[PDB]
Formats: structure tokens, C-alpha cells, sequence
């Protein structure tokens, strides 16, 4: 791997009260210029976005408190290395090894705790994103309450319907797809519920005179008006094609097979060690099914006949 | 490859005149969404910026005058395009396949024409980078010169060292390494004389109206006063061992080997497998050598003799 020396932090949560074993993907760290040293801090924070990563629901976020009896540098020999005042730790990044950072971390289901410093109002702000619903081509502030007040799917359902129109008129939001709120940067972000209507209440925070600021960002679905989805369940628009693999000497079928292809284009050879081949109907090989030393004679008999597509494709030994 | 059908541009130069055959590097340029249409400017376009890819010499210039009757992209089914009368070309970038542009294409040596109507004055801009000439931790404007005026290596180098103090000093310019001038966004940018003094008389170039303008790129080693450079031929930084891999059961030497190393750091054993492992002495697989079987015992006698710097490394077998 990489010429350098890197950290791999490889851990596991245990969590207050329930001593249950949360699972972490291990991640490298990069000792890159200035023995290089590390704040236990920053390990920890690194640990915490990880930990936050990929985080569907609001009850799947969890809190780092610091490590176990267990946390524990150690490079390829087994000799260990510590935290001293400032916490942080020295490693040797020229010998160039990669160091591991095993062991548990305490965590807690994020419960945040009051907001002794109340902020005033929180300015919400709002940046949609649009997605075409199949075949196609294809952020600023509002409201600025306080810490009650509240917002619902509609009023947001509504502004997105504002800019939809301000933007490529003539479509529509078909649905809402994601949802969520940051409270100024707070790594943790309140995802509001996918499927169904709501009403987010702001939150609260310690003031950050000027004030605090939220932001809502979506993502719904458009429709070009007047149509419709892409493959829900869809096989009208493929088109069956039956191919029948022959031995040009002995006019015997060696192999046939149906497909349904969304494209007529896709009639042509494929390659078997190429990617760019998946779509393409005609094989040259056959050496995949058993049949060996066949080879795409160039010849093929297209019924043309489109309601019954019939495709003989003539193949001989080499 | 890519799955996304691209445009592989394999064409070679022809000089005017003298009907030589430049070189050229294939590159390939991906189709992404739009049957996709290609100006052949744009073509002209890609193949100028690599004809002048990494040009050494300021004679190593050349002007791409326009496609040759030979010209030819092709699908693989050798299945030719035309262009237009807009000379753009549009492909099929759907059944997904890789087209290729061939044949040849018309240039010339960099030889500019008149400046009809002639520029005014020219702000010489200049910009100048750093770099250690060995162990170590580590752009404006001015005269305003017009066409025939001219600047030197000195006054150069003198604002190079004002700039370098400026910054860290304590420093110096050990050497000048490389030095270009960008006469606005003129493709062909001059490259002055290398290792020895010189002296740019600006250039030429039509009235960019307002001002043109110049721009200098410098690049230069520097010392930090006081000091040398790494490993011109040095060999006494350099420290001399001997390993000796010993069978720990019949104590045959099964090898034994001397190299220099640059510090003590590497006394330690190497995979053959991990490129990291590359400035470490000891190995421990012997496979590589012919000795076949062999592992690490983990154990190793270290003559401790500075001087000499013997090491006995005891291997043994599965």
C-alpha cells in the first residue's frame, strides 16, 4: 500500500449501561510530515465521524466517550506506545511500517444534554436538490424562528414546488426522497422521517449580537409532467430476441438462449473479457457453456421477423 | 475499460514540407451524455495541448494546422463517420464501444506570425517556487515593460533571494533550476536558457484595448545556509552490515549479505511481498534466493561491533 506510514485505527464500541459491542470499520489515518504526533482528541474525533457515518435513523447515532483499558499503539514488533501530558502520542513515521490502533472505545446513544447558554433565533436555511424520476435531463434563506417554532413537509413540500416551477417549469415533485437538518454544524444531524408527512420544532443550542443557524436540505423526485416511472415492472419496452448458435459445418444448435434487451443497438458481439460487452446479445466463444474451440463465423441469419426475433448465429471450430 | 464508450485519438504528425512523421501520444477522450457531438476544434484542440505535453526546448514546439484526408474515426466494425459542414461529428455513444480517431494531422514548427496590430506595454508578472536541496522543512508583479525592453538572470535572481528572505531566510538560492514565460494564455509559453545567465526581451504580441500582459515561473534550490546537498557521492552517511541467515539446526550459513543503509531504523526484517519493506535488511522467506522452506526463527545475534556490523539471522524450516 501507500509508501508511507499510516495509522490504521481499528476498534469497537462498548456501550454505557449495555456493554454491547458496536462494530466500526477500521480506517487509516495518514502520518504524512510532523515522528509524527497525534492529540488523543483528534483519534477520538476521527472515530466519532466514522462512528456517525452512514447513519439512516436519529437513534443510530452514537457518542464517543474516551477509550477502554484496552485502546492500545502498537507497531509490527509488538512495542507499544503512549499518551503522555498532552494526551497526544509520538510515533516514528520514517523506519515506515503501518501502526495499529486497537482495542474498544465507551460509547453512548447520542442524548444530548441542556443548552444552559439558550441561543435567540435560529435563521433556517434551505438547499434542494432534484433527481429525474427516469430518461431526461434535469439553495437560500427563509424563516428565521426561534427555538418552538416549527416547520412541516407541506411548507417545505411547497417552497421545493417554488424553485421546481423557477428552475425547468413543466414537472413536478413526484416524491420526497431524503430530509435532513444541521444545527450549525452539529455532526449530529436531525433526519426527518422519510416516507410520511411531519413537523421539525427548530431544536435548541447554546448561542453561538448575531444568532444561530439551522439549514434543510432535500431531495425529491421530478417528474417531466405527464408521464411516467422507468422500469417499474416494465418488459414492454425490452424486446425478446432468441439466439440460436450453430455449427456452420454440421448445422447443429450448439446452444440458444432468449433475452429481452431494451435496445435493438444491443445486437452485436460480445466479449467475454470485456465490460463494455455486457449489453450485447451475439457471443463468439461459447467456451463459457462447455462448448469449446467455436469461433463467430461473421454470418448471422436475422429473421427479421419482429414480433418473433430469431437470430442464428453461425460459429465453427478454429 | 471505462464502460463508457470513449474516443481513442491515435493519430501521428505530418511536418509541413519536410513529410516527416511526428509522434504523437494516444489519449482517449470520454463520451459522457451528449449520441455525443465533438467539434473538430475541439479535437484539433486536445491533440495541440498534447503535441506540446512536457516540450523540453523552445525549438521543440509545434503548430497543429488542420486534420489530413486521412482522418478516420471508426467503430469496430471499421463502420466510418462523417463529419459536417459544422465539422462536428456525432456518435453513437450508446451501444457502448470504443470508436478511434486515426490517420494524421497537419503541423509545423512553432513559427509565429506578425503582431499586426501591436500590444501597448506588458506588466511583467513573476511568480517564483522554493525547494530544499536536501533534510529540510521548506507570486506578485513589476516592471512594466513593453516589447522590446529586457530583464536578466540577475534581476531575476534578485528578486528571487529579496522574496526568499523575505520569507525564511537564513536561506539561499543554491541554484536556478527551471524558468518559463507565459506571454497570455499563449499556448506556447518560452522557456529560457537552463543552467547559464540570460536575457528575455519581452516578446510581441497583438494590443490584448487594454494592457497585455507576462508572466515569469521560476523554480530554484535552495540552501539553508550553511550547508550542502544530500547524496552527490557521499557514502560515509552511509552504514555498512552484514547479515548472515543461519539454519538453526545444522547452523549452515545459508547467506549472507552486505549493503549500506542510511540509518539503523531498517536493522529490521522485510516481506518481499510489502513495498514498504524496501530499505529494510533483514528478510526472512531466503525463497527469493533459492532457499526454499526457510522462516524466521525471531531470533537474532547482534555482534554489537560498530565498527563491523555483523548480524546473524536465524532461520528454520517449515
Amino acid at each position: 500500500s501507500v509508501n508511507n506510514s499510516q495509522l490504521v485505527v481499528s476498534v469497537a464500541g462498548t456501550v454505557e449501561g449495555t456493554n454491547q459491542d458496536i462494530s466500526l470499520k477500521f480506517f487509516e489515518i495518514d502520518l504524512t510530515s510532523r515522528p509524527h504526533k497525534l492529540e488523543k482528541a483528534d483519534l477520538l474525533k476521527a472515530i466519532q465521524e466514522q462512528l456517525i457515518a452512514n447513519v439512516h435513523s436519529n437513534d443510530d447515532y452514537f457518542e464517543v466517550i474516551d477509550f477502554a483499558s484496552d485502546a492500545t499503539i502498537t507497531d509490527r514488533n509488538g512495542k507499544v506506545y503512549f499518551a503522555d501530558k498532552d494526551g497526544s502520542v509520538t510515533l516514528p513515521t520514517q523506519p515506515v511500517q503501518e501502526f495499529l490502533l486497537s482495542g474498544h472505545v465507551r460509547v453512548r446513544p447520542y442524548k444530548e444534554k441542556p443548552i444552559q447558554n439558550q441561543a435567540k433565533s435560529v435563521d433556517v436555511e434551505y438547499t434542494v436538490q432534484f433527481t429525474p424520476l427516469n430518461p431526461d435531463d434535469d439553495t437560500k434563506l427563509l424563516k428565521t424562528l426561534a427555538i418552538g417554532d416549527t416547520i412541516t413537509s407541506q411548507e417545505l413540500l411547497a417552497q421545493a414546488q417554488s424553485i421546481l416551477n423557477k428552475t425547468h417549469p413543466g414537472y413536478t415533485i413526484y416524491e420526497r426522497d431524503s430530509s435532513i437538518v444541521t444545527h450549525d454544524n452539529d455532526i449530529f444531524r436531525t433526519i426527518l422521517p422519510m416516507d410520511q408527512e411531519f413537523t421539525y420544532h427548530v431544536k435548541n443550542r447554546e448561542q453561538a449580537e448575531i444568532n444561530n443557524t439551522d439549514l434543510i436540505s432535500e431531495k425529491y423526485y421530478v417528474l417531466k409532467k405527464g408521464e411516467k416511472p422507468y422500469d417499474p415492472f416494465d418488459r414492454s419496452h425490452l424486446k425478446l430476441f432468441t439466439i440460436k448458435y450453430v455449427d456452420v459445418n454440421t448445422n447443429e444448435l450448439l446452444k440458444s438462449e432468449q433475452l429481452l434487451t431494451a435496445s435493438e443497438r444491443n445486437l452485436d458481439f460480445r466479449d467475454l473479457y470485456d465490460p463494455r460487452d455486457k449489453a450485447k446479445l451475439l457471443y463468439n466463444n461459447l467456451d463459457a457453456f462447455g462448448i469449446m474451440d467455436y469461433t463467430l463465423t461473421g454470418k448471422v441469419e436475422d429473421n427479421h421477423d419482429d414480433t418473433n426475433r430469431i437470430i442464428t448465429v453461425y460459429m465453427g471450430k478454429r
